[PDB]
């Protein structure tokens, strides 16, 4: 002094062997709108995501929020007992109109081949860098069943499974589990137990109220999109047995 | 520079304004062991933390895990409905023996002025960088009331409160709240409701069993350590009103 030394002085001589990434899940969404309105919604006004996949050919991947920052895409959410997933997730939005109501039922919009071709390498890149296992790459509908229905019944989950990115029944397993069930439908409590085992937030009351029906429906929309009304049936029970968790 | 990306090609022309930190909470711990052994455990064992505050004079602050990484300090935990807090918290360990059981009962170990003088500016620095509010700087006992007691009944929470770091009753407020109560002890249900509002995982049964007693006790250990037996009383009710939640 001159100027005398003062202030904080961290000792950084030691670094722990036991640490990993704060990012534990990747969550997939659709935007429900076109490219320019997607960019509008995802940059101001309170909703955001880390990546946006455009609807061009080839499909542009925009980075909107750095991976080491928290984007606001999950809201009220739960997967495998982990709640409020924003802080521990990476969110990927895909340009897609979602659905339209018609007097005959909802009609959804398809995802392009180019979009799937851009998404798969992106997911491999993120999963490898953060050590994210396939059971933790899920949709907004998985973590907020009933409240959210994206990426919807037209999303080609099996294409992701083929690339090793999400759990999927092995060949012949659906048929084996159907034979195991032997035509007898398990009760609602059994469906609730199975869904929770897969990671879903679901009541364990043994009674089929809207909150349980919404969870059954989310699972159906992902694995048996032909019918996702949330009604227990034999095929859904077989899929609850057939889809791996490991 | 000198390397291209290992990942897919990205468009970075757009950046979202709606983003913030992945770090939501700061959790305080004591080590229950001496300085050199604490450094050993936190560097080479199953437990880790971002910072360690020594029991030397002045108190050395070690950084053991980068803030952008997940350390393993919280275990099964919940605060304000957020579960599994490792991925979303910064963990700070303080060298202190914790407690010791004797025939005259349990005894506790004090924290030193040197430790407090190192902890306060550290907390200010972290809280400012990550935008962490006072209600989210908490102890292991707060997030795991059934399992953990640290930092215990001797931890100087009020010193942190004087520096604007944690919630604490304003002068005169406890007396005013005691007066609003007008001699009437609220029922157990009311106690459970206030504790959940403050952030605790607590049953909502209206019955006073062990889990509710553990939570009332954790709150008492922090705000009324003269008695933390988990029993509802007028003073604890008054504190549940006087300690602000916003």
């Amino acid at each position: 002094g001159a100027f005398m030394s003062s202030g904080p002085r961290l000792n950084t001589d030691y670094t722990s062997a036991n640490q990993d990434s704060r990012v534990q899940f990747i969550v997939l969404h659709y935007t429900s709108t076109d490219l320019p309105h997607s960019l509008g919604i995802l940059t101001h006004g309170g909703v955001s995501a880390h990546y946006l996949i455009g609807d061009d050919e080839p499909a542009t991947v925009y980075r909107l929020v750095d991976e080491n920052r928290r984007a606001w895409h999950a809201g009220v959410s739960e997967w495998q007992g982990r709640t409020w997933l924003n802080a521990t997730s990476i969110g990927i939005e895909i340009v897609n109109q979602g659905y339209r109501d018609t007097p005959q039922g909802r009609v959804w919009y398809p995802f392009s081949e180019a979009q799937i071709q851009a998404l798969i390498p992106l997911l491999k890149d993120i999963a490898k860098r953060h050590g994210i296992t396939p059971d933790r790459i899920i949709g907004h509908s998985d973590i907020a069943p009933g409240r959210k229905v994206d990426p919807g019944p037209l999303f080609p989950w099996k294409r992701l499974a083929d690339a090793g990115l999400v759990p999927w029944p092995k060949p012949g397993e659906l048929a084996r589990r159907l034979a195991e069930l032997n035509g007898q439908l398990p009760d609602v409590r059994w469906f609730q137990q199975q869904l929770a085992r897969h990671g879903y937030l679901v009541p364990q009351t043994g009674e089929l109220e809207k909150d349980t029906r919404d969870v059954i429906g989310a699972f159906q929309m992902k694995y048996r999109p032909a019918r996702f009304d949330g009604e227990p049936d034999l095929e859904t029970a077989a899929l609850l047995l057939a889809v791996p968790t490991s």
